[PDB]
């Protein structure tokens, strides 16, 4: 039977409760600006932001220009002047300082660590990934760290994943797992760059885009059983 060898782990909302980081500080960022944060702000501002960083894991885009941009275009149409890249460095402090696991998240890593090679796979700001890495304990359990700011692409691009390969010794697609909770960037980036994916979905949301993935699970423990390891 098959064995895995190096486990590709994707960060927010895979390992990382970025749900959490982002909803702390886009009160904070809105409390700040001293800007009432309505439902359908909040709503407009995750609609407007996935659809920035869809266009940046399409090419289309920088994340510079994303990151820079998202939340001036939210205010802008709200009726407030705002400078984006301020109102950006402002939100990045705050999300910087969220660093909430997912549920089981550390004992998972923990058991892992013991038996497989274990490396982490992000397009987010390298400083933030390292940072909320370090700050839940996270970080030592990895041998390496691959941020797209890096390679000049990002995730789901084969590139962004050849620039990964050439940097894990005794690299063998067949042995490698990519597990992460974006069907776009993890999902369809492990099945174009050759391996098995394992879809983190804990809500059960819908596969819109039909890209279908090795695995699809709701919690982070249920890869005891894929990995074929006792959970310890």
């Amino acid at each position: 039977m098959k064995r895995y060898r190096t486990l590709l782990f994707d960060v927010d909302d895979t390992i990382l409760d970025f749900q959490a980081a982002e909803a702390l500080a886009l009160r904070l960022l809105f409390e700040d600006q001293n800007i009432p944060l309505t439902n359908d702000m909040k709503a407009q501002y995750k609609t407007i932001n996935q659809g920035l960083w869809r266009a940046f894991e399409e090419g289309k885009m920088t994340r510079d220009e994303v990151v820079n941009t998202r939340f001036s275009a939210l205010l802008k149409e709200y009726g407030y002047e705002a400078d984006g890249a301020l109102l950006e460095q402002k939100y990045r402090r705050f999300l910087e300082e969220g660093h909430q696991l997912i549920d089981g998240a550390f004992d998972l890593i923990s058991n892992l660590q013991q038996q497989f090679d274990l490396y982490i796979v992000t397009n987010g700001v390298s400083h933030t990934q390292y940072k909320r890495l370090r700050d839940s304990g996270l970080f030592p359990f990895f041998k390496d760290i691959f941020v797209s700011e890096d390679t000049g692409f990002q995730k789901p691009m084969k590139e962004y994943f050849n620039y990964v390969f050439e940097r894990i010794p005794q690299f063998s697609a067949e042995h490698t797992l990519i597990i992460g909770d974006s069907l776009t960037a993890d999902i369809k980036g492990g099945q174009l760059a050759g391996l098995d994916t394992c879809w983190m979905n804990p809500d059960m949301k819908p596969n819109v885009p039909e890209i279908i993935p090795t695995y699809e699970i709701r919690k982070l423990e249920e890869l005891y059983h894929i990995l074929n390891i006792e959970n310890t």
